[PDB]
């Protein structure tokens, strides 16, 4: 058993996976020390200050406040989502070719610093602009869309609230379904045929949970809105013509640096459970490969050493198939069945808010299709 455990039954703090939330950033801080007020009060008014033309001449006319007042992991976090949606808004703009190529110094290197403490690029990633972009409004009710919302935006009327938060959800419904994995690891040492079918199907039950809040983005996300103008600032500046030799972080590297824009890879729930259920996902050859590891390094490290460790784990698959156990085949297969839904899913959105508006103004869908695939054939 690879994983780590904190106790006998919650897996150790160190892979920073919450009971309750997962991946995501469990309660994040919404508000820095008054230290940093200048660089919230630009976050907070991303839209306006785009809209106006008054973002750049703010960001030129911000001092330099060192990082050294974020002492906590939650205040580092909120520090760096604030400084990467500024950086995409600097860089981007209103986003019609009038980029910028040079971030400047006050940004850049408390920006830079802060990224080398948590390591994470200087680019704005899913573990920031979801897994810890997000607040209750009442703290003493549930974690559903009501009650929830973001804590930046780019542009009013970029969806972004319910772009995000529909992911932060879908990510939440998994949590359950990733705390009951130390229970199949468990199950299997001890040789308890029931414990494991019922982790397994309880597994599978919160995977078809996260399939159904998946649903919700076709009622918070126009497809227009979405491609158009929310897809600009999750662009990046790897293989990027417009900023072809990368962006310059002024006063931290002399040259440019190439970072990649946000990927579905960059969230660790696929990779979670096809580790879990031994499924290798094999397509499109070592450059889809290169790519996926490449966006590998973009989760946080914490939750990377927890990918790293499932895979050191005994195999589900192994033990499961040699039962000749009609339940635990079962249980095993409505796992990978809801796997192979939340793939399919995941292809049809790409289809209808990414390929279908770019086509209105095929490796991607190739890929998608073949990653389904491979996913069905590991039906026992
Ligand atoms: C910075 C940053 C940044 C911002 C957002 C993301 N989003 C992301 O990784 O979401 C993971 C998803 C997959 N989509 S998605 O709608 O197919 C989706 C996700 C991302 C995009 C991009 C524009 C970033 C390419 C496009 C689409 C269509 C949502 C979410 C729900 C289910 C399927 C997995 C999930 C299991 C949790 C990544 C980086």
């Amino acid at each position: 058993s690879g994983i780590q455990m904190e106790n006998s039954w919650t897996i150790s703090k160190e892979y920073h996976i919450d009971e309750e939330v997962g991946f995501a950033l469990p309660n994040p801080q919404e508000n820095l020390p008054d230290f940093y007020n200048d660089w919230m009060f630009i976050a907070k008014h991303l839209p306006d200050l785009i809209e106006s033309g008054q973002l750049r001449e703010r960001v030129e006319k911000l001092n330099m406040l060192s990082i050294d007042h974020l002492t906590d992991h939650k205040s580092q976090r909120l520090a760096r989502l604030v400084l990467g949606c500024i950086t995409m808004a600097y860089v981007w703009g209103k986003g019609h070719g009038d980029v910028r190529k040079v971030l400047p110094r006050n940004i850049a290197v408390p920006y830079c610093q802060l990224s080398k403490k948590l390591e994470l690029p200087p680019i704005l990633v899913y573990a920031d602009c979801v897994l810890a972009n997000w607040k209750k409004k009442d703290p003493n009710k549930p974690l559903t869309y009501e009650n929830m919302d973001v804590l930046f935006s780019f542009r009013d009327g970029d969806c972004s609230k319910g772009f995000f938060l529909v992911s932060l959800l879908v990510e939440i419904a998994a949590a359950s379904a990733i705390k009951v994995i130390p229970t199949v690891f468990k199950a299997m040492q001890m040789q308890e045929r029931d414990t494991l079918l019922k982790a397994l199907l309880e597994i599978a039950s919160c995977l078809e949970k996260a399939l159904q809040v998946f649903h919700q983005i076709h009622d918070h996300v126009n497809p227009k809105a979405f491609f158009s103008v929310l897809r600009i600032y999750l662009s990046g500046w790897k293989g990027n013509p417009q900023l072809s030799d990368g962006l310059v972080y002024e006063g931290f590297w002399e040259d440019p640096k190439e970072f990649a824009g946000g990927s579905a890879g960059q969230s660790s729930v696929f990779q979670c459970f096809d580790v879990l259920l031994g499924i290798q996902q094999t397509a499109g050859g070592g450059h889809a490969a290169q790519f996926l590891q490449d966006m590998r390094r973009y989760m946080p490290p914490a939750h990377r050493n927890f990918l790293c460790s499932l895979e050191s784990n005994p195999s589900v698959r192994e033990f499961v198939l040699s039962k000749g156990d009609a339940g635990l085949r079962e249980a095993y297969d409505a796992c990978v069945k809801a796997l192979v839904s939340l793939r399919s899913y995941h292809l049809q959105i790409v289809t209808k808010y990414i390929l279908i508006p770019a086509s209105q103004q095929t490796d991607l869908m190739n890929f998608l299709k073949t990653v389904r695939s491979t996913t069905e054939k590991s039906l026992l």
